[PDB]
């Protein structure tokens, strides 16, 4: 384990925790799923939160939250979601995103970040060199 894997896991964290309460309610994660062209119901938004909810608390913290992308590594059923968020990065639809699609989006998420931050991701996605991150690269940055 890495300091920058903790930082990559902290940095998707605080996308989701909208206030820095340190947990991540139903209404947090319903506002990130409809920036990412979702439209969860409230049942369902409870059902997703109690599946890695540990403690009944009704809210992700920290620990939760690194849980349950530990037992989706392990759990290859996922393909759907991350080819859905793929869509919603790649704006024009050409099989690439780039840094200005990336940008776009993280600004809609309400993230802000700069320029050289937006370089940053890219190139730490980017494993064939050519500056975008296609869909195969896309799946390696979720997955590791
Ligand atoms: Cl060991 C390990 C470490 C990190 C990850 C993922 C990840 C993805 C989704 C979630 Cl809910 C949690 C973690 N990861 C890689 C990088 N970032 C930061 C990343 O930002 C970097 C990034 C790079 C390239 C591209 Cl094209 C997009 C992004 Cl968002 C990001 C990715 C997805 C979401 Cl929903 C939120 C964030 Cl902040 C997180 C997986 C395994
Ligand atoms: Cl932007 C995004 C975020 C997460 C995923 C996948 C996923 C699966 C395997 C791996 Cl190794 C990495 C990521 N994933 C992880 C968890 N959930 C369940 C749920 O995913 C909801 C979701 C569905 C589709 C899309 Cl496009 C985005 C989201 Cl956030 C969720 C996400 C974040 C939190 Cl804080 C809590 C939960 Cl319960 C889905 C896909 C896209
Ligand atoms: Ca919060
Ligand atoms: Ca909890
Ligand atoms: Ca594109
Ligand atoms: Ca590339």
């Amino acid at each position: 384990l890495t300091e920058e894997q903790i930082a990559e896991f902290k940095e998707a964290f605080s996308l989701f925790d909208k206030d820095g309460d340190g947990t991540i309610t139903t209404k947090e994660l319903g506002t990130v799923m409809r920036s990412l062209g979702q439209n969860p119901t409230e049942a369902e938004l409870q059902d997703m939160i109690n599946e890695v909810d540990a403690d009944g608390n009704g809210t992700i913290d920290f620990p939760e939250f690194l849980t349950m992308m530990a037992r989706k590594m392990k759990d290859t059923d996922s393909e759907e979601e991350i080819r859905e968020a793929f869509r919603v990065f790649d704006k024009d639809g050409n099989g690439y995103i780039s840094a200005a699609e990336l940008r776009h989006v993280m600004t809609n998420l309400g993230e802000k970040l700069t320029d050289e931050e937006v370089d940053e991701m890219i190139r730490e996605a980017d494993i064939d060199g050519d500056g975008q991150v296609n869909y195969e690269e896309f799946v390696q940055m979720m997955t590791a």
